[PDB]
């Protein structure tokens, strides 16, 4: 699990996450990857590296792969694969794509497909969102920093726009609060990276949506898109739908 840094060639930075400035870089100077650098003092270190032998063991095609961490110094090295395209958010905000919405389907089944796995192998995300996601040099969307939350030290992270009742209201966390998630995902890549709840601040958003407020049909979503992606907002948990459902709701309106 553990990966030698000097194997590593840093090429150029790619930005900032939540826990510090991404690189762009070489593995043994022929393979490309992405090596995230944690900022010290922000991460539950220790937990963080017993529960990447689970994480690298999750091996998916639409599942962005963790090939390895760097503990042995200060900052930590994440090191995954690498997505030349970047986050999914800044990619749908980008008009110049043009984007026919078969393609917005096939970034909903991406996501779908790589959740179905993380269901299969009773992983939560804990936090499913456009801005947890990553589009490669094909345009394939994956998922990435899945299951991430946990080892956050900072008390003010909260996802409420991407978060159920029984969540905001209990903390109940299960499949079916990455199945809300995900209708929510839906709802981004059909708005092109509008913010959830637009008009309403993180508190009314929660106050709303205990009265029972649910996202509008995205202009560019017909009503069968609008069905899967209402089908994950019951108000019951129990009543909304499985991975394996979602994707083949997904492949029926792609085959039609
Ligand atoms: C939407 C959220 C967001 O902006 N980010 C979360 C992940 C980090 C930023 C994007 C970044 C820096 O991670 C990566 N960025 C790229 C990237 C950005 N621009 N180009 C041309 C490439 C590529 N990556 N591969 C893995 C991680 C990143």
């Amino acid at each position: 699990w553990e990966i030698d840094p000097k194997d590593l060639t840093f090429l150029k930075e790619l930005g900032t996450g939540q826990f510090g400035v991404v690189k762009y870089g070489k593995w043994r100077g022929q393979y490309d990857v992405a090596i995230k650098m944690i900022k010290e003092g922000s991460m539950s270190e220790d937990e963080f590296i017993e529960e990447a032998k689970v994480m690298m063991n999750l091996s998916h095609e639409k599942l962005v792969q963790l090939y390895g961490v760097c503990t042995k110094q200060r900052p930590i090295f994440i090191i995954t694969e690498y997505m030349a395209n970047g986050c999914l958010l800044n990619y749908l905000r980008e008009m110049r794509h043009r984007f026919q919405t078969q393609q917005l389907l096939e970034m909903c089944k991406d996501v779908c497909e790589a959740m179905e796995y993380l269901e299969s192998k009773q992983f939560l995300h804990r936090d499913l969102a456009a801005r947890n996601c990553l589009v490669n040099d094909q345009g394939v969307v994956k998922v990435s920093d899945f299951g991430l939350s946990r080892y956050v030290l900072d008390d003010e992270y909260f996802p409420v726009r991407w978060s159920p009742p029984e969540v905001l209201m209990y903390s109940k966390f299960s499949s079916k609060s990455d199945i809300w998630a995900f209708g929510v995902l839906m709802w981004e890549i059909y708005s092109l990276g509008k913010m959830p709840y637009e008009r309403f601040t993180n508190s009314e958003t929660a106050e709303h949506i205990a009265q029972g407020l649910r996202l509008y049909r995205p202009h560019l979503a017909s009503e069968k898109v609008y069905t899967i992606m209402y089908s994950c907002w019951h108000e019951k948990a129990d009543e909304r739908p499985t991975f394996k459902i979602l994707l083949s709701n997904i492949l029926d309106v792609m085959d039609e």
